[PDB]
C-alpha cells in the first residue's frame, strides 16, 4: 500500500532535522521510501515572523496497516521532536502526517484519512503533486483538479 505522508520541521536547522526524520520513515519496519518531494519553504503563522518552516511529501510503500503506521509517525515524532515549551498544546517541532492510505478511507479516534484539511492546504498539495501529479483521492477528486481550480499559490523551495 503506498502512504503519502506530509514532514514538516522549522526547529534548529530544518535540513538535519529533515533529513533524520526521512531517514526514520525508511526504517519503519515492512516499509519502504519510494520518492520524497523537493523540500519547501512556507512562512510562519503569524506576524511575529517565526522561523521558515521546511515542508516536503514522502511516497512510502508499506504492508502495514494504517494504525501501526501511525504508531511509528507518532513513535518517530517523539524521538526526533519534542513540544514548544510555551505552547505544549501547539505543533511539535517535528511534524508527521498520513495523508492518504492507498485509497482507504479511515475515520477512527485516532486517525482520519484523508488528512482532514489537506485540500485546503497548499503547503500539503504542492509537494504531493511533485511526486503524484496524477494522484486521485477515495472521494474521486483529482489532485490537479483541485490545485487548478483553487489556485492555491505555489510554494517557494528550502
Ligand atoms: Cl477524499
Amino acid at each position: 500500500t503506498v502512504a503519502y505522508i506530509a514532514i514538516g520541521s522549522a526547529l534548529a536547522s530544518p535540513l538535519e532535522q529533515v533529513n533524520a526524520a526521512l531517514k526514520a520513515l525508511g526504517d519503519i519496519p515492512e516499509s519502504h521510501i519510494l520518492t520524497v518531494s523537493s523540500f519547501y519553504r512556507t512562512p510562519p503563522l503569524g506576524p511575529q515572523d517565526q522561523p521558515d518552516y521546511l515542508n516536503a511529501a514522502v511516497a512510502l510503500e508499506t504492508s502495514l496497516a494504517p494504525e501501526e503506521l501511525l504508531n511509528h509517525t507518532q513513535r518517530i515524532e517523539l524521538q526526533q521532536g519534542r513540544v514548544r515549551k510555551a505552547e505544549r498544546w501547539g505543533p511539535r517541532t517535528l511534524d508527521l502526517d498520513i495523508m492518504l492510505f492507498g485509497n482507504e478511507v479511515i475515520n477512527t479516534e485516532r486517525l482520519t484519512v484523508p488528512h482532514y484539511d489537506m485540500k485546503n492546504r497548499g503547503f500539503m498539495l504542492w509537494p504531493l503533486f511533485e511526486i503524484a501529479p496524477e494522484l486521485v483521492f477515495p472521494d474521486g477528486e483529482m489532485l490537479r483538479q483541485i490545485l487548478h481550480t483553487r489556485a492555491f499559490d505555489k510554494l517557494n523551495k528550502w
